[PDB]
């Protein structure tokens, strides 16, 4: 066997829980139990995700600390995300479309 792993261009189905530095969860795909689906490496998601989610196999978890320069910047993303907030994501890759 040779598990495929995420590369630029893949379509990923991703669970995430994002937290502030204050520990407080701002968002998660887990409560609705709805994976976020997107094309990796296309500027569809935050820069910290595009550079940070490479080389994941299905079923693998990763933690990403993402200072605001690589997230939503000083602008922020109201209501949940303050301008300048460092985000802490715990992500779980569920599915890479390419393998099937």
């Amino acid at each position: 066997g040779s598990p495929i792993k995420s590369r630029k261009g893949d379509v990923l189905h991703m669970h995430y829980t994002g937290k502030l530095e204050d520990g407080t969860e701002f968002d998660s795909s887990l409560p609705q139990n709805q994976p976020f689906v997107f094309s990796l490496g296309t500027g569809q998601v935050i820069k910290g995700w595009d550079q940070g989610l490479l080389g994941m196999c299905e079923g693998e978890k990763r933690k990403l600390v993402i200072p605001s320069e690589l997230g939503y910047g000083e602008r922020g993303a109201p209501p949940k995300i303050p301008g300048g907030a460092t985000l802490v994501f715990e992500v779980e890759l569920l599915k890479i479309e390419r393998r099937t």
